[PDB]
């Protein structure tokens, strides 16, 4: 769920989810369209792809298990669904995780009208 996934990532960037990722760039909390802006931006693009993969899974209100193994995230045995989405939040935080470096906040609350492109997943 979309609570859970916002806890993963404040516990792996020490960064809220609801400022920080939910209006940033092109794909970062309501994704459409365009050409991601940056790195972090591309980890939301993935994201929202990941999330494709899976038309009958509802990845904003299903909850998955997962647990940290002194660093690493674990997903849980759950429904199928479940398993996926948590693969696919894992790889979010981790991409975020990744590429803190480059975050800017210039990209916070970007305008839509500069989301111009076609990026296929």
């Amino acid at each position: 769920s979309l609570l859970e996934f916002g806890k993963m990532i404040l516990e792996e960037t020490g960064k809220l989810a609801i400022p920080s990722y939910s209006s940033y760039g092109c794909y970062c909390g309501g994704c459409g369209s365009g050409t991601p802006k940056d790195a972090t931006d591309r980890c939301c693009f993935v994201h929202c792809c990941c999330y494709g993969n899976l038309p009958d899974c509802n990845p904003k209100s299903d909850r998955y298990k997962y647990k940290r193994v002194n660093g690493a995230i674990v997903c849980e045995k759950g429904t199928s669904c479940e398993n996926r989405i948590c693969e696919c939040d894992k790889a979010a935080a981790i991409c975020f995780r990744q590429n803190l470096n480059t975050y800017s906040g210039k990209y916070m609350l970007y305008p839509d009208f500069l989301c111009k492109g076609e990026l296929k997943c």
